[PDB]
């Protein structure tokens, strides 16, 4: 009852264009699951456990959009013609505990390709994850008030955003640092990466912000629509061009298995 999920009816139309956008989503992940699945063997041992913790982000994405789709289901009835709560059981608060675990999968593996080890792998890594955990936590915090306290959310919203901020530089900084040691021509294909994740990420705090400039059951609807398509675009098709410069690299460092597949 502290999202706004929960202050309207839906119509069927509303309603079933929200449950048929996460059941896509589930079909999506857990297809492009046994893509990595398949092409692990493609990929060198120095690489490999980049396109594992795809696998990994597949799999606890697609567990909670299929939550979310059930939860979504439990917790309304069509009732005289309209889908009305009858329960509370569905929130987005899963989403965000679930970052805590996914967001981190998603940055190792970006410094893996990158060729980070050792030293600087591990202090990287952990100033990377406690930003971005930082960034989980207040969020989380501030949408328990998208209903009843929106000056706050606002507030959270921007202490989180400051770690986005100072996460996004480290990222930046290492990558642009880094991309002379990346083999294949794949000095070219990680700036893209950049790009996509500074797009996909930053449609996250748009649909935080729908509560505000939109606060009706189009905005419920437009905000799973932001999600979808920042789910789709931050795991499955950052995962997909992780996955390009694995197979390339291990092609460029002497992998035949690699040098066969491509
Ligand atoms: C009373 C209210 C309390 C407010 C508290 C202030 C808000 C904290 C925000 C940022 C601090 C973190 C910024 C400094 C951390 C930099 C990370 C770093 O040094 O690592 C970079 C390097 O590239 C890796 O190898
Ligand atoms: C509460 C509101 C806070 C106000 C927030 C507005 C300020 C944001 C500014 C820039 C975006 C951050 C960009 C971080 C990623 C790019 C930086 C980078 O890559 O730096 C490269 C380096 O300098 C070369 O080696
Ligand atoms: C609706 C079902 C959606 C499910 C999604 C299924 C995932 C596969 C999709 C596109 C592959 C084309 C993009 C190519 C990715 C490049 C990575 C690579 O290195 O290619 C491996 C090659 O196949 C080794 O022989
Ligand atoms: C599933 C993958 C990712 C990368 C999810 C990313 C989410 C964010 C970057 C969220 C950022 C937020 C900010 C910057 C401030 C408002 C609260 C949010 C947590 C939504
Ligand atoms: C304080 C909370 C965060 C704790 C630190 C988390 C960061 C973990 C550091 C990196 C682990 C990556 C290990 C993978 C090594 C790859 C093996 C290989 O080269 O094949
Ligand atoms: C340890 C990792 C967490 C990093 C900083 C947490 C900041 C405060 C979050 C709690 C808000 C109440
Ligand atoms: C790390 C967290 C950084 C600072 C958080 C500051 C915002 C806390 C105020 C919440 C508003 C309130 O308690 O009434
Ligand atoms: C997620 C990104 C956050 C961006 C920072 C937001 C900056 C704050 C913007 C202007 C604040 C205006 C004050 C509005 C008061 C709202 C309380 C009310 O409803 O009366
Ligand atoms: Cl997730």
């Amino acid at each position: 009852m502290k999202n706004i999920e929960s202050l309207f009816d839906y119509s069927a139309g509303q309603f079933e264009f929200i449950d048929h956008l996460l059941t896509m989503g589930v079909g999506v992940h857990f297809a492009a699951l046994i893509f990595f699945l398949v092409v692990s063997q493609f990929v060198a041992p120095k690489y490999r456990i980049a396109t594992a913790l795809s696998c990994i982000v597949m799999v606890s994405a697609g567990l909670i959009l299929n939550s979310q789709a059930v939860m979504w289901t439990d917790a309304y009835a069509y009732v005289d013609g309209s889908y009305q709560l009858q329960d509370l059981t569905f929130s987005n608060g899963y989403r965000y505990v679930n970052w805590m675990a996914t967001i981190p999968c998603l940055l190792l593996q970006l410094l893996i390709v990158l060729n980070l080890k050792g030293k600087e792998l591990f202090s990287t890594a952990t100033w990377l994850i406690l930003a971005a955990w930082g960034m989980i936590i207040t969020g989380y915090v501030g949408q328990l008030y998208e209903v009843d306290d929106i000056a706050q959310l606002m507030i959270w919203g921007a202490v989180s955003t400051a770690f986005f901020v100072v996460m996004n530089w480290i990222v930046g900084t290492k990558i642009f640092k880094n991309r002379a040691t990346m083999l294949g021509g794949t000095d070219s294909t990680i700036t893209k990466v950049f790009w996509l994740m500074m797009f996909a990420w930053t449609l996250y705090p748009i649909a935080y912000l729908v509560p505000a400039f939109m606060n009706n059951a189009d905005g419920v609807v437009l905000r799973q629509l932001l999600f979808t398509i920042a789910d789709i675009s931050s795991k499955v098709i950052y995962g997909l061009m992780i996955t390009y410069i694995a197979i390339q690299q291990s092609a460029a460092a002497g992998y035949v298995p690699a040098q066969q597949a491509l």
